[PDB]
């Protein structure tokens, strides 16, 4: 079910979750006063929520969460991050550089407080309200002077909600020391790593296992040899119990950000601009990256990377897209603006429709300014690597004119240090050409020449159009063109030949009209921002924040739903829930992706599920549940209807990523590892049993 509901709206919403099927006691989950399951979720490494599930602090969270402190602790003997980690005492459990959990010890309400602090500022039209600055300076005088050093391990933040109607206070309890407990091999953790990606049904063991250790009092510490594991106030239960379809579910973590207030003018803005602008271009990107990749083994190790990593955000504006074009989000919007709209009229203040025009006004007044920002970004700042080669910093310039030779020494020096990170092993200057001029053809068709960044003035004015021909000479006179060609430079360099240079011209050409289009669109936000503040606080006092959430803002929520399937198209249904015999039918030795763990197969083949297989010996992986997550929501409990964990939210499916704007009841889902399955690969695959026996493990 909708909404990503603050802690205090547990009461305001307890009577739909108890109908959905919630039975534990409301201050039991949720208690401002005393202990409460809450106790036991962490924000981990600031991004991934977590979850302690033992009086040893022991910690879950997902692999993909875990991953780069399982591979700080991977050498080429021992890869942890191939074969997993199962540290079989305390003492083997590995500290980790710079790494937190964060309990949120105590969340009160200071609207009251923050709106009479508010009023003490002139300027009507101060963004204070919003500012993280002046809210810390609030939480700073609301907490004392050297509250930081009173309580040590605590401190305050003020966040803003509803577009500034509502202010909370957040203490939070920081821990430090946090060691490697276990992991599943990457052959589990990321079982259909990139094919499978914001897919159901799914089929990974994402989780990885961590320990908060303290000192002496359980006090937060950074890492000591005398460290000992935090006892905490509070751990989840793990139930045996599985899931059947249509059991209640819910989940309490950190989603980061959502747009549920969006007007119908910023649906349309978001679609033609932002989303149509990043499929185009990184469409052109994506087919010129394969093309190479195909043609050249070396191509596909270099550029592997850089293509999953273009492909994250393509995959989600076309799910983002299909979504306003298929499930009504621009009409849904629209018509929520109308009802305001309406009741403002009747309550006689035009307030409300005064705010959605600014914001119409203002989205439509900035749309060639974005779309030319977008064009820039896309097209150029992220499509074109040589866009981010060396410019020689004001100091650099000035330190090769410098009648002092030791400077310019050292200035070649780090020019040579920027030309090595920009010419790496993965770095192909043949490929770099290949997409700079696909790339540039599509931007020097949308981008008329009196809006073109000045270098790229020179296709029309010194080349004929000739796009190839601008890209060959970029590299052919650049003294980043080549390794010899910055060799030559450096042997005798003149600032008059990086003044001139074809391709530092382009680089900080290009970088003065992205600023340039991020300066002129700066002020456009304000408006907005005030107006949603209008906006939001009219939503509010006509229908209640019942049925009306606040958007996501990296702040703890819990969301609720039930453990169900969906159909995504024609006379296709995809079930609650996947079982091991996915895993095999997907196995592929020869796909990296899709190697299956031997100690698992052999688990599989002799059906050795002890106590974790559904009543029926089939063996759940994942579950999938109506329940309302965005990106924050990685390593989320799961609990049952009494608060047990039953699994660790991990993924959502691409149909719903238009959830953040509009919640899909019939499409959107969260991706979740089955709780039995983290057991099963814990017990049969790593043989961790002193983890299984800490743990509270119920029928
Ligand atoms: N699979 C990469 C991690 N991304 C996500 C993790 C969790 C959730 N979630 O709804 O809880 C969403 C995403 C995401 O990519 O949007």
């Amino acid at each position: 079910d909708e909404g990503m509901w603050l802690m205090q709206q547990l009461g305001r919403k307890y009577a739909q979750m108890k109908e959905r099927g919630l039975k534990m006691k409301e201050y039991d989950l949720y208690n401002p006063n005393g202990t409460s399951l809450k106790d036991a979720v962490v924000l981990f490494d600031g991004g991934c929520t977590g979850e302690v599930v033992s009086d040893r602090g022991l910690v879950l969270t997902n692999h993909h969460c875990g991953y780069d402190m399982i591979q700080a602790h991977s050498t080429l003997e021992h890869n942890y991050l191939e074969n997993g980690f199962w540290a079989m005492r305390e003492a083997d459990e590995l500290p980790n550089k710079d790494i937190s959990v964060v309990f949120i010890d105590k969340i009160e309400d200071v609207t009251d407080y923050v709106k009479k602090e508010l009023k003490a500022i002139k300027d009507p039209n101060s963004m204070d309200y919003l500012s993280p600055k002046y809210l810390q300076k609030l939480a700073d005088k609301k907490a004392g002077k050297n509250f930081s050093a009173k309580n040590p391990g605590l401190s305050v933040e003020i966040k803003a909600f509803y577009g500034g109607n509502l202010y909370l206070m957040f203490t939070k309890k920081t821990y430090t020391d946090v060691r490697l407990v276990g992991a599943p091999p990457s052959s589990i953790g990321k079982f259909g790593a990139d094919t499978d990606n914001w897919i159901w049904p799914r089929h990974t063991g994402d989780f990885s296992i961590f320990r908060i250790y303290a000192d002496k009092n359980g006090n937060p510490a950074p890492y000591s040899e005398d460290n000992v594991p935090l006892k905490p106030k509070r751990f989840f239960n793990i139930s045996l119990g599985g899931v059947q379809e249509n059991d209640y579910a819910m989940i309490m973590g950190f989603p980061g950000t959502t747009h549920r207030y969006f007007t119908a003018s910023e649906v349309d803005e978001w679609k033609s601009i932002d989303n149509d602008i990043r499929i185009r271009m990184r469409d052109i990107r994506q087919g010129v990256m394969l093309r190479e990749m195909l043609a050249d083994p070396q191509i596909k190790i270099m550029y592997s990377a850089k293509y999953a990593a273009s492909q994250n955000a393509y995959k989600r504006a076309i799910g983002a897209n299909w979504a306003i074009k298929t499930r009504g989000l621009r009409q849904n919007k629209q018509a929520m603006q109308d009802r305001l709209i309406a009741w403002g009229a009747k309550q006689g203040t035009p307030r409300y429709e005064e705010a959605v025009h600014e914001i119409d006004a203002t989205v439509a007044k900035r749309a060639d300014l974005r779309r030319r920002y977008w064009m820039i970004e896309e097209g150029i700042i992220r499509g074109i690597e040589f866009a981010r080669s060396p410019i020689p910093t004001e100091d650099e310039t000035k330190a090769l004119q410098g009648n002092d030779a030791s400077a310019r020494k050292e200035a070649i020096d780090k020019i040579r240090t920027r030309y090595s990170k920009f010419a790496n092993k993965d770095y192909s200057a043949e490929v770099d050409k290949k997409v700079a001029v696909a790339m540039l053809t599509e931007y020097l068709k949308e981008i008329p020449y009196e809006n073109l960044p000045l270098h790229l003035r020179l296709v029309k004015d010194r080349f004929a159009g000739d796009v190839q021909a601008y890209v060959d000479d970029i590299f052919a006179r650049s003294v980043f063109g080549s390794e010899a060609q910055f060799d030559a430079f450096a042997a005798v360099p003149s600032v008059e030949k990086l003044a001139e240079d074809p391709m530092v011209l382009f680089a900080s050409s290009v970088f003065d009209e992205y600023r340039k289009l991020y300066n002129e669109l700066r002020p456009y936000d304000d408006p907005i921002l005030r107006a949603q503040r209008t906006y939001i606080a009219g939503l509010l006092e006509m229908d209640g924040d019942q049925d009306q959430f606040p958007d996501a803002n990296l702040t703890l929520r819990f969301t609720y739903g039930q453990v169900k399937g969906y159909s995504p198209r024609d006379n296709v249904y995809y079930g609650h829930q996947t079982t091991l015999d996915g895993v095999m039918e997907k196995e592929d030795p020869d796909n990296w992706e899709f190697v299956v763990d031997p100690k698992l197969k052999a688990v599989y083949e002799r059906k050795d599920f002890g106590r974790y297989a559904d009543r029926s010996g089939r063996m759940p992986v994942a579950f999938c549940a109506t329940t309302h997550t965005t990106g924050g929501n990685s390593g989320s409990p799961v609990m049952n209807a009494n608060g047990e964990l039953i699994g660790l939210n991990f993924d959502r499916n691409w149909e719903g990523v238009g959830g953040d704007i509009q919640y899909l009841a019939d499409y959107q889902r969260s991706i979740i590892v089955d709780i039995r399955y983290v057991l099963l690969v814990i017990d049969k695959v790593g043989g961790c049993q002193r983890l299984l026996d800490e743990m509270n493990i119920v029928p």
